């Protein structure tokens, strides 16, 4: 069986004053802090009773800083609990001695109880006692003023009733450290009227002044300017951080160039660190496409030139030239959650400010689930979250479903947001929608149009300018044009 | 209660130098590595204190390799933690002794802490301390140089803050094995400037130089030129190894000729060894079709000629002529897995560099399973795998579903990737898509068009030229044609 | 601002259903505590002829959710 409850008298008990702690004799007597002495050594016994009055368990101490727990110390033990059943305000302290303290300073006239397993078992002990605590109007958590002590408060209030919890804030480790020559009056000022909380995410406006000011100067109106078509800029005023730009269009490789291009100028002209998740192609491949694009030459697309620059040293030269500013970084492949995580560390770890995600259409890995219709949306959001949550610029490429109506995509056919893929998430969660159209069998088979399909930040939308493919250099050059 | 914290003096404590480890007396003194001796035997005591300074727990040792842990060793214990609150760089070592080591070599001037439960609890102890460690600019994980020690690093960095973690790499098991006569200077070169990682798939561009330069030389531009329509070549730049070329079209025997023709010139003009899996027909048949095609005569299609060349010796002649360079090899039939295996041995055993697989539509053998829709995809992948995994050129023939919309296939009707069969695998996994159209009831019933429906390597796509069927020789001849 | 965003506890089906679950807790919060709860909410998109920017009026049928809001 379990350790028998220690009988007062059986063990040579006295209700003596704790001179070491400035707890009076009369005090120990009321909370049930008695001093036994069994088999030679003199122990400090704390009597835990239930609301009914009986003693259900004991916490015993010896000098050197040991213990011994008698009876059955249930998961809901509160030392002092039996003394109060109701009231306007109950202080709840970490351990027994601190309870004895508040019980003094107050001439034992108001309620204090201490945590049964205090320290760590703040959450369990408390929620075990919801009803008991709700008996009082406000619950004042006077826990330790340290790392794990603030934590205790947090876990506590979470499980404690409604708008009643208020956090005590003392000058020293605990309420007794205070009493033991210092600031009784400090403890007092808290018992009456402590702070009121756990709001760990609620944030009055007043309390934002500074964060705001520094925002206003820091973040920028004209965020990151699209390149290759002032127009994109004119209408969207750029790619502001935390936004989610979405590039779309028909067969467009035009599309994959346009994004590439932006990646290029952002990571070179501008200071910004670009991160690339080109899910379609290899990491080596995309790097080549960058280098060649940077040097206005169709690099992969040419046996001869590849060989040439490998040998003539121009490769190692171009490569340094473009890359050697640790500004480009690529996700290299072979899940949704798994990808998002990688992308995040790009943002958080290597701290790039753009992440280009080429081609949302590829979801990939967690297979037992229906419509890409639905799932496309699920990812969409995690993304927009990632975005706004971290202020990274997230360009996301996305390919178009195919009409069923007359003229195809290479027949130029313009695109609307209805024309949109997904089933609403992108059509929503994306901040700017840039679309590019290209009638590759026509008057200007190399002419490509740019619709702004949407732009929260401005709402100025529509046709925004033209570019022309230089089959030769590989660039989307800006072009002259209108009506 | 829990094991009381060991009092210095109570147990006969001395701050003595660990002569066995090359840790100075002054060193042990700063981190709190003291030498007690209780009840007779002499124990080594490590003092774990929280950031506040108070001793929260002890890890005690005796000679023989035992332990005894005092106080409450919380899941967030870091030995040395109380010493540093902030800094430019903090080394984090597996055990207490190794902490003592870095603390030397540096004259105890910079920060080192050791894992509280080190070894296995790398993940928990670390994430418990996110905030504490974020107090520093970079976190240098100097763990054990073994199996479980590299693993510890991995699990650690995963839960550790952002782009701060860098892995230490020592010449021996741990930082102390180094000190204990060896390479102090090796430990030093890591504490300062040790290389960063812990993203297992994120890859800064800078760090790809080499992989790129070997790519550029290795992989290749003008791989294997399609025959009978420069155009196919112009747009696709050929059939590069490891690619998966996919020939498709309506009723196209036109298709089965085109592929055949290719097989022909690759295995003769070019040196390349062709492997054929013509699943439709017999192995003898296809061989005849080749011979005939090579000799510009419709061989099987003619009783008279067959007899003629059997007798006049021309057969044995033609046969040698074409075949006697052990360059053509055929899978001859009567499962998916089973086929793929044969094809592989063609690649791996006889080492052909092209495999032509005539007609994917035929899955075949393992019957209890639904939609060819689904399964077509499953095979598709194994194939693309086969391809890229082994660098063989895989041409794959594939037939078209039939419209339901107005004009049929023999009515010329062009084909799109939507127009595509399967349910996405081919529409994806294939690298170049060549389609051939033929309006066999029209102006040029023998005229056939070639769309490039897709081409990763170049993305230059579209109408790419024309050929004409010579009903007489049997070849797809190249043709003059445009607007 | 903007109920459409549910967010965090992922292993569960239709936003159709869940939208409703939250809806009630809210209405509870509301009536239980007397606070005024304005709740913003965005519209699904027709499939019928004229879009939203084409003015098209909205009805409670026109409503998103699957009834909780259309009720609570």
């Amino acid at each position: 069986m379990t350790y028998n409850v220690w009988n007062f008298g059986e063990s040579n008990g006295r209700y003596s004053a704790l001179t070491a702690r400035g707890i009076s004799k009369e005090t120990c007597q009321k909370a049930g802090y008695w001093i036994a002495k069994v088999d030679g050594v003199m122990y400090q016994v704390a009597d835990y009773r239930d609301q009914n009055g009986n003693i259900v368990s004991q916490k015993v101490r010896d000098k050197d800083k040991n213990f011994k727990t008698t009876g059955s110390h249930k998961s809901d033990a509160l030392f002092g609990k039996h003394l109060w059943n109701g009231g306007k305000k109950i202080v709840v302290t970490e351990g027994e001695i601190d309870m004895l303290t508040v019980m003094e300073l107050q001439d034992c006239k108001y309620p204090v109880v201490s945590l049964g397993h205090g320290a760590s078992a703040a959450k369990k002990t408390c929620a075990a006692n919801y009803e008991y605590f709700d008996q009082f109007e406000q619950i004042i958590l006077m826990f330790d003023m340290d790392e794990a002590g603030r934590k205790a408060v947090e876990e506590a209030a979470q499980v404690l009733p409604a708008g009643k919890v208020r956090v005590a804030v003392l000058p020293c480790k605990d309420a007794n450290e205070c009493h033991l020559n210092g600031h009784d009056r400090e403890i007092m000022e808290q018992v009456w009227n402590a702070g009121p909380w756990i709001p760990d995410g609620v944030v009055s406006a007043l309390s934002l002044r500074e964060r705001i000011r520094e925002h206003l100067s820091s973040e920028e109106s004209v965020g990151l300017l699209f390149s290759g078509c002032t127009g994109i800029n004119d209408k969207t005023l750029g790619a502001r951080g935390g936004e989610v730009i979405m590039v779309t269009s028909g067969s467009g490789m035009v599309m994959s160039t346009f994004v590439r291009q932006q990646a290029l100028q952002w990571g070179t002209a501008m200071g910004k660190k670009v991160g690339l998740a080109m899910l379609e192609e290899s990491v080596e491949e995309t790097a080549e496409d960058l280098i060649g694009l940077h040097n206005r030459v169709r690099l992969r697309q040419s046996d001869s030139l590849k060989r040439e620059i490998i040998e003539n040293g121009k490769f190692d030269q171009w490569f340094d030239e473009l890359f050697g500013n640790d500004t480009f970084h690529l996700y290299d492949s072979f899940e949704t959650d798994r990808l998002l995580a990688k992308l995040a560390y790009m943002r958080s770890g290597l701290g790039c400010d753009v992440i280009i995600l080429d081609h949302i259409s590829i979801v990939v890995s967690a297979s037992g689930e229906s419509d890409e219709r639905k799932m496309i949306d699920n990812l969409m959001t995690k993304l927009k979250g990632f975005a706004k949550s971290t202020g990274v610029v997230l360009v996301v490429i996305c390919h178009l479903k195919n009409p069923d109506k007359g003229k195809a995509h290479e027949e130029g056919r313009p695109v609307s947001i209805t024309d949109l893929r997904g089933s609403g998430a992108l059509r929503q969660l994306s901040d700017t929608i840039i679309a590019l159209e290209r009638n590759q069998q026509g008057d200007m088979p190399n002419l490509v149009l740019v619709r702004i399909l949407k732009c929260r930040f401005t709402g100025d939308t529509g046709i925004a300018g033209y570019m022309e493919y230089n089959k030769e250099t590989g660039w989307l050059e800006p072009s002259s044009y209108s009506g």
